């Protein structure tokens, strides 16, 4: 039905969906102004990790600091492969894609990463309040020369 | 077309949610929600390299394993994400039980997972599943290693 209310959801879509775009395809020295995309107070980070617990980057100048240690990290990252889902939720996007690139860790040899990767991305007035990264852990310890235990099926 | 379409979404949107409640013995029979030639599996496991189990008939014989392996496995905290595409669903839960693998102390499983599903005539085509298999490694007493992460 063709009302103001489903109107302003599919306008708030197609707003959030151009952020999730500019996100996955920020590359080099654009990363260092990814953080303006997010709300004051959103959270980014890595919910995937050896550890078991996420690791969760509080607020939008926070997001922007990590994103200098980052650009070290990870010096040539490029996200692949990238397909957008919208849901019935406006403010909620899912994302697949592929990445690869060099990895510069403290304390290991420089490697090669490549993995899968799914992001979830929730919006609050146009701007990126929670944005997670789920991801195969495995992999990044192989990229590491971390030894990957094996179960034995 | 839309009508179509909003229909097609909403009867696959309804075998979503018989399979993320399937439990216990109905477990046996989760397999004809799928196509003839639907594959399920999991896609995150230590060598990289998906668990496909490919067709109707390797997927009810794989539940009757993975019924032992797993034998009051539950998902709980489970949100359905439809798409723009009514064939292609993805959900977010949470899973636990017990964990019995042969040649592995028994343990209790918890994880965080994904799950994709696409359908093709109102089956599942295609489903997989997505976690950090570093929690299953912890469930079955193997050493996970620590990445250095400091600042
Ligand atoms: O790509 C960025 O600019 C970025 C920014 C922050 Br802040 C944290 C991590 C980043 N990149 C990694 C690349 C490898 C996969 N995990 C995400
Ligand atoms: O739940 C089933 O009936 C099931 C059926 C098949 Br065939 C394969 C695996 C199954 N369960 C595991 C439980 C732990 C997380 N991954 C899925
Ligand atoms: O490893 C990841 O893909 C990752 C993801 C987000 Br998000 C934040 C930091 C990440 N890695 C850090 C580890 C410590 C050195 N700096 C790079
Ligand atoms: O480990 C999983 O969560 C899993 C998922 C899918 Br799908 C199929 C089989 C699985 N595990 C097997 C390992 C060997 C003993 N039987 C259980």
């Amino acid at each position: 039905e063709n009302t103001s209310e489903n109107r302003a959801q599919v306008a708030a879509r197609q707003h959030n969906r151009k952020i999730v775009e500019q996100y996955m395809h920020t590359r080099g020295e654009a990363r260092l102004k990814r953080h303006l995309l997010f709300t004051e107070d959103g959270v980014g980070g890595l919910w995937t990790t050896d550890s078991g617990q996420p690791i969760a980057i509080r607020g939008r100048e926070k997001l922007g600091e990590h994103a200098v240690w980052s650009l070290q990290c990870f010096p040539d990252w490029v996200w692949t492969d990238i397909q957008i889902f919208e849901t019935q939720d406006p403010n909620w996007f899912w994302v697949e894609c592929r990445g690869e690139g060099a990895i510069v860790f403290p304390g290991y040899p420089r490697g090669q990463y490549r993995n899968h990767f799914l992001h979830s991305f929730r919006f609050e007035n146009g701007l990126i309040k929670e944005q997670r990264e789920f991801m195969n852990p495995c992999e990044q310890f192989r990229s590491l020369g971390i030894e990957v235990p094996e179960v034995r099926r």
